RNA sequence: UUUUUUUUUUUUUUUUUUUUUUUUUUCUCCUCUUUUUUUUUUUU
């Protein structure tokens, strides 16, 4: 993702460091892929840690 | 007669654009004197 947090460049929010739905160890592969750019759609809202 | 362990040079690239020299001021302004105006003519 690309996030807008005031500062000369944009920030990169990597899909590796995320807490996905479920949270808990089941699995990360490239089906999550799929549906990673479905809830952390555009224009919406974190707090997170550089 | 002095062993064992302490990782390293950011990820990304396959974006659209249908105009045209210049460009924008300065006011009214007393002309002195022999004249009517001479004139054909010929040699270029």
């Amino acid at each position: 993702w690309k996030v807008e947090t005031n500062s000369r460049l944009d920030s990169v929010l990597l899909l590796s460091s995320m807490n996905l739905p479920g949270g808990e160890l089941r699995r990360r592969s490239a089906e999550d892929e799929l549906a990673m750019r479905g809830f952390l759609q555009e224009g919406d809202l974190i707090s997170a840690e550089v």
